[PDB]
RNA sequence: CCCCCCCCCCCCCCCCCCCCCCCCCCCCCCCCCCCCCCCCCCCCCCCCCCCCCCCCCCCCCCCCCCCCCC
């Protein structure tokens, strides 16, 4: 009645705080930035798959030509409105394939390359010299080429920006933490492709996508919004299939903490009921029922830095946070997770119960019922 | 009441979000491709029964 | 019945009259102001990373300079409109970039300055002067200067104003009482900052912020509704990801004491029953409404100097702020908190009751139910 | 007057899938009887009868409000 009535939502009156901005900040990215166009989206393909075949291949320029790749499947136009849309202001740089006259070996050559900022028209004939040895040397091998082979497979730029979405994966920590994850991953996951690719390194390129990220930051967004584009797809390669795949793994990075609440919810972790953890309660309600209302976007919110993801922490309620950690700590599915409960009692009984549980299937009969039974 | 209450709805969460991107991505397919009209249909059929009675 | 239904809603009729005015007051706020556009803005930023790379640097302009960083985020047009909104008249100084000739050491050199009002375009090249020379003194000692720690990195701009965002957080007590609060988060939070910039002096930025505040009071306006619009923002590299994470620590300054009452509410503190404090209950209600209903804007009202913030006070009902104050004494989370409680009796009590309910946690079973439980 | 505390967040693991399988099959038109309907008696009506009728203006006292604290 009197004052069960006061209360203060802080989470939802946050959002609406910046929801609801009047006016608007605008970045300057750098100089400029390529926005490959539909029609050199080919040949970006093209220039991937030289690295792939490749064996020991430079992957420093990797992770740049990836965001490539993206940028000319979301086209020209499409990709220059998301940058608008984050809101940094671009300096467009059309892309044009032109031919490149230069004597390698005395004998003079021609090269297909691209007019880019980013990548020197030197760096480029580069690549596609060292694919050709490569590949002669595989022509040796095996004596002919299948093309499941070479650098013609359409899904060479796709594999490419799979260990992209991978490192999305664990971009959550911030840090090069997640490497040794997303190699392991990329092993199980990708095998198939890297028997077929020996310029498919995931140290190598999941280290130069990492570089792209911290250094250009404004594409991780970029690159987050190609991987919804692409997700919304129709049909698609089984490449494509295990693109968004992986790119999903990804949703809902950050906010594990959130997903094993409603899990020490499911189980009934008697721990909830404690007094303390009640205490919270009400305003935990508030946090879950924004998560709720935010929706789809809301999961990528921790990997691109959006601001509003602070909200979803559940690190302000020690005791709830206490209980949660602990009971997935005892359901061991935690570690080598690096959270701290800021609470050891609750988190050492939460545990406790929770270690007790998997025991014993007690079978639960009012849920399904029967009219007439024998045993 | 109160813990009961509390959920995330994942599945359909994700769904709403690939359902609703404002972007699209556009695949280049190879360099040609025939997309034979109605006309041509009966000799299509034609030279599919050449491949049976072979 | 009878007398039971005769009261008088202050809390609401007080804003209710403040929020019908049909007439507007307008301030004349100095001679000048600059209003730096998109087009600048990362030579702004490259001016903040001059300071930041200055071992020992003069940090006199640094509040000012940061303000500038903010307004060119803002944009000329959308600063302007900020500034008619609260009210101020504005004499809109258009902001270019010219190039100056001066013999420094003899030898005549070149300088990119802009013209401002605030800033001489002596005052300018002086802070180029000292950069270069805490530059060319890292170069010797690394050998090469990384792009972490150049006054390029596009976080120099925003890496400043993260301990404005920290003084706007303490600018709750008005005076300069936080500012050693403020050196010591920014040690912690910003540790890897401080570690790429030798300028990155905690105490002598934030002087500088609170001096450009108190002197020009209208930027703490421009300030907050940056604030919001940066923290609008969809994605964002992570040092803008902290600055958005420190600057929704100052939401809800000054009204602490109102979060403690909702504490006080949920953890059952029993001086809540008192008869004295029952018998304010009927406004406090009005007042958490009041809060409620102003949603959103409502935290920043103590930061600004929103004349409608005096309203959200609970000073005015002595019995329950005593017992409010008490329970968070109890809990031990007030302190070095100068609040005084004006019933002593009660604060002692609550602050009784509230160390024995941390003893002892009752778990509660009606919460969550379970059809068969053999425990 | 009001205000005055502490405090970024974040950190695990992980693609997915994989079976079997066309369908269908019977029988069979429907209907068929009886039978127009109706038929009586019967205008309605009728009396008595204007309404109204008293008394009556109304009103009349006392009184500004307000004052603390913050």
């Amino acid at each position: 009645m009197a004052l069960s009535k006061v209360k203060l939502n802080d989470t939802l009156n946050k959002d609406q705080l910046l929801s609801s901005s009047k006016y608007t900040i605008q970045r300057s990215t750098g100089d400029s930035i390529d926005t490959p166009n539909y029609d050199v989206q080919k040949h970006i393909n093209k220039l991937c798959g030289m690295l792939l075949i490749t064996e020991d291949a430079n992957h420093k320029f990797t992770g740049l030509i990836g965001m490539l790749y993206a940028m000319s499947r979301l086209g020209r136009e499409d990709t220059i409105k998301i940058l608008r849309d984050a809101g940094y202001h671009v300096k467009a740089n059309g892309v044009d394939v032109t031919t490149h006259r230069q004597d390698i070996n005395g004998k003079e050559m021609k090269f297909e390359v691209l007019t880019l900022a980013s990548l020197t028209t030197e760096i480029q004939i580069n690549i596609e010299i060292e694919s050709r040895k490569s590949y002669k040397k595989m022509l040796k091998e095996m004596g002919e080429v299948a093309p499941e082979y070479r650098h013609d497979s359409p899904d060479c730029g796709m594999i490419i920006l799979c260990i992209a979405a991978l490192v999305i994966t664990k971009l959550a920590a911030g840090d090069r933490s997640g490497l040794t994850a997303v190699i392991r991953r990329a092993n199980n996951v990708l095998k198939n492709e890297m028997k077929r690719y020996k310029g498919l390194l995931p140290k190598d390129i999941a280290n130069s996508f990492y570089e792209v990220f911290e250094k250009h930051p404004h594409f991780i967004d970029v690159f987050v919004h190609f991987g919804i584009a692409q997700s919304s797809t129709r049909g698609g390669s089984r490449v494509e299939g295990i693109f968004a795949g992986l790119f999903m793994n990804a949703y809902g990075a950050g906010q594990v903490m959130l997903r094993w609440g409603v899990l020490a919810k499911s189980v009934k972790n008697i721990m909830l009921g404690h007094a303390s953890v009640q205490a919270e309660m009400e305003q935990v309600v508030e946090v879950y029922e924004y998560a709720q209302k935010l929706g789809g976007e809301a999961g990528f919110y921790h990997i691109l830095n959006n601001p509003k993801a602070s909200l979803l922490s559940l690190t302000q309620f020690p005791h709830f946070s206490s209980v949660v950690l602990g009971n997935a700590a005892g359901l061991g599915i935690m570690g080598e997770y690096r959270g701290t409960p800021r609470n050891q009692d609750l988190y050492d009984a939460a545990k406790a119960y929770a270690e007790q549980l998997k025991e014993n299937g007690v079978i639960n009969y009012s849920v399904l019922d029967l009219t007439a039974e024998e045993l």
